[PDB]
């Protein structure tokens, strides 16, 4: 993807700490990325660690729109910004079930702009 190598050891703990405080393995990780996301909380609840650790959600899994879009490439920071209007705000029964409900949304309207780490 456009995500730079330098992220990945931005997020390297975080993504260790995460996958195992929720029972994530890599092969859940890369189906989401090849499109497959099930509402299930060892991947879910993934999601929702990894934005909670880079800040761009808070405690109920509201989403800081502009940290954000400033996280991206400013070649998809328009078609993101577009994704978010249709997405936006997060709802959900809780956090992990929110970050569900955006990745789908994002993924049934934009397949280039959510990716995980
Ligand atoms: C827009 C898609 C966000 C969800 N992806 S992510 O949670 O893996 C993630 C990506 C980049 C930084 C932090 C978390």
């Amino acid at each position: 993807d456009w995500v730079p190598p330098e992220v990945f050891d931005l997020v390297a703990e975080d993504k260790a700490r995460c996958m195992s405080e929720h029972g994530t393995t890599q092969a859940q990780i890369d189906d989401v990325n090849k499109g497959n996301l099930v509402n299930e909380p060892s991947i879910t609840c993934y999601m929702y660690c990894l934005l909670e650790a880079f800040s761009l959600v808070d405690d109920e899994a509201n989403v800081d729109e502009d940290i954000m879009l400033g996280l991206l490439p400013d070649q998809l920071q328009e078609r993101a910004q577009s994704v978010m209007g249709k997405c936006l705000p997060t709802s959900g029964s809780d956090n992990c079930n929110k970050i569900y409900n955006l990745a789908k949304c994002v993924q049934e309207s934009a397949p280039d702009v959510w990716f995980v780490i």
